[PDB]
């Protein structure tokens, strides 16, 4: 096995493949085969292919070597530089100008793969259109649960809209986007992991990514990128039932100035329980908080709000994420009454919604 | 006490105060600031029993004279939480003090002013007054190779000796060793002290970067740095320091000199296959030419050649790399002069363009 190719060209996929990667596990597969050098990291639950055409003279074959040590010597040469390697004994020779390195290798043939399977759904979208559905949800998925179920993303199809949905027990996000085909109802649960690999191969450029999902697993393809991941069993909650029914009491405020309000006013909330009180009035919006200390925070916030008043504790980390999460000018609180979740959306846009739980103060 | 002062004017001082507050008082006041409104100025301080940092900040709008103490760390936050250009507006009120700004209002709970301790009283022996810049690099060529809690506690902290017309800083961890001088315009006793460490990076950090000088006191036991409206003031460190002569090598006569960037990144190449716990990596000199190489029990291997500026007799030597690399990210340097002797002796580093910081590390068989 030889190639020899730019450090430019091989560097983002060095990266991709290596990101997440720790015996052979920690090794990633090379393979040189019909024009094309294809890279492949693993951890038994997932699997991340990259493909760069050589266009150097090259022969075939295939190893596996230390994923972390390669891409650290790929990244630590300097720009420009051209990146020559070959097989030799138990080893791999990398050579680039007058630095040389010799690392171990493991066989190819125990580079374990993921069971075969049959793609059921397929559809594309957009690259950004990904990306805004798992940054509008990703930060509500658990991390480890024992209901392993919400420890990942609910990807859902129906219409024409690809949503993703996700949350811990105590708050949900939900994210709606048009991708303009026709599309069977169906929804998927990927691991958290899983998540965060797709998130991050999404590189910011124009190449539209092609989902496939079969019965236990998902695939996506962008650009020279191949990733695949199992899926995770059990039945997810359904977000129309975590919505409130009927929240027909609407606040609107600034998404800074909300956020800057809560942030301060959680300062002197208890340790233990960092919830803060709303008091809904007309046009006002007050916020206070206390702590066993008996110290006290009020912020006091012009809002737009028709509607009878009201008090409502929240859990000041959940609405902060919400907020950040948004990114937007103005925000509205959609509420029901002081014992029921609020729903929070950008005013500007229904695409993203978001659920709270009161907190008991 | 009353005071309404900006938002920013509070800001800056309250960094400084707050860095001496350790995350576990032995004492419930030592969680809190001190705050005194007197003769036209607030007084901040915030202290650890080893070390105290006053910050001082004129008052131009009407205000009261007391004193209180509140815990510090929720005061900063909501100081740096407050909106950009806020009038901050402070009044004590029973054993609460209330903070308002804007439509946002605080009342933080405050301990006795009367029990926020002092550090002893001393006579200041030695003094001298120096560009805040002079002492930036002092302790930032040096600061790395200080020890972190050795039981040897004169390495935990910084040796300052004053001779002649010259500051110097010497750092060691008994393993490597860093040293810097610096001439500052004054006639100084010879004299030597240590900083304990966390007493050095609060000086460091004082240092804003602007024009205001530099004052230090030293007493027997104590040193004091005033410079602007802040004046921090340690404990020094009651032991016996290491020799730095001692440790210099004799009369290096082969030196080579090259590029620090393109050295760096050679040496941070190699690095990846040398051993973990001990990284050694080889040196092997030849007329304007440097080969590095490194491995590891793995039995991986590394080799970088690289052209230098050399016309010594040909030797090898070995080093630990870490140490190495640590010596060239302070340096951040054009080019750099490594001063070598032999196979058995230390290695001198230095920016080839100043003798003013000079860095030692040990050679290693392989
Ligand atoms: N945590 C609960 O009591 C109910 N609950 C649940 C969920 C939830 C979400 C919100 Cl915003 C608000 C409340 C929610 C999702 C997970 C559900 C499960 O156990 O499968 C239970
Ligand atoms: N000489 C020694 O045993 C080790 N050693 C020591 C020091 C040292 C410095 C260098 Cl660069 C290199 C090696 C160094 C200074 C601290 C000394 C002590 O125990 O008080 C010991
Ligand atoms: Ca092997
Ligand atoms: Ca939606
Ligand atoms: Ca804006
Ligand atoms: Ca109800
Ligand atoms: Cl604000
Ligand atoms: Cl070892």
């Amino acid at each position: 096995m030889k190639f020899t190719v730019e450090r430019e060209h091989l560097l983002k996929p060095l990266q991709q493949v290596s990101g997440p990667l720790g015996p052979i596990l920690g090794n990633l597969l090379l393979q040189v085969a019909d024009g094309t050098l294809s890279l492949t990291g693993t951890d038994l639950e997932m699997e991340m292919v990259a493909r760069v055409a050589l266009v150097q003279p090259h022969e075939p074959g295939a190893t596996t070597v230390p994923a972390r040590k390669f891409f650290d010597i790929c990244r630590g040469l300097p720009e420009g530089a051209e990146i020559a390697v070959q097989l030799e004994g138990e080893r791999m020779l990398v050579r680039s100008g007058r630095s040389r390195f010799s690392l171990s290798t493991l066989p190819a043939a125990d580079f374990p793969n993921l069971d075969d399977w049959q793609s059921e759904v397929e559809f594309t979208l957009p690259q950004a259109t990904m990306k805004r559905l798992i940054e509008a949800t990703q930060f509500s998925m658990a991390h480890q649960d024992v209901r392993y179920y919400l420890n990942g993303m609910l990807f859902e199809t129906e219409g024409e809209e690809l949503r993703t949905v996700a949350t811990d027990g105590h708050r949900l996000a939900v994210c709606s986007m048009p991708i303009g085909q026709s599309l069977p109802s169906h929804s998927v649960i990927v691991p958290r992991k899983g998540v965060i690999e797709l998130m991050r191969m999404l590189d910011g450029g124009d190449n539209p990514l092609r989902v496939q999902i079969g019965s236990n697993n998902i695939r996506a393809h962008v650009g020279d990128f191949i990733f695949t991941s199992k899926l995770v069993d059990g039945r997810f909650p359904d977000y129309r039932r975590v919505l409130p029914k009927n929240p027909d009491k609407h606040l609107e405020a600034g998404c800074d100035l909300l956020k800057q309000a809560f942030a301060r006013a959680a300062i002197l909330s208890n340790e233990k329980f960092r919830g803060v009180r709303l008091y809904v009035s007309e046009n006002q919006l007050k916020i206070t908080a206390n702590n066993p200390e008996q110290e006290e925070a009020e912020e006091i916030l012009d809002v737009t709000y028709s509607g009878a008043e009201m008090e409502i504790g929240f859990n000041v980390s959940y609405v902060l994420d919400v907020l950040n999460a948004l990114k937007c000018e103005n925000v509205r609180m959609m509420l029901t009454d002081s014992v029921s979740s609020v729903q929070i959306e950008d005013a500007a846009s229904q695409s993203a919604a978001y659920v709270v739980m009161p907190m008991r103060l």
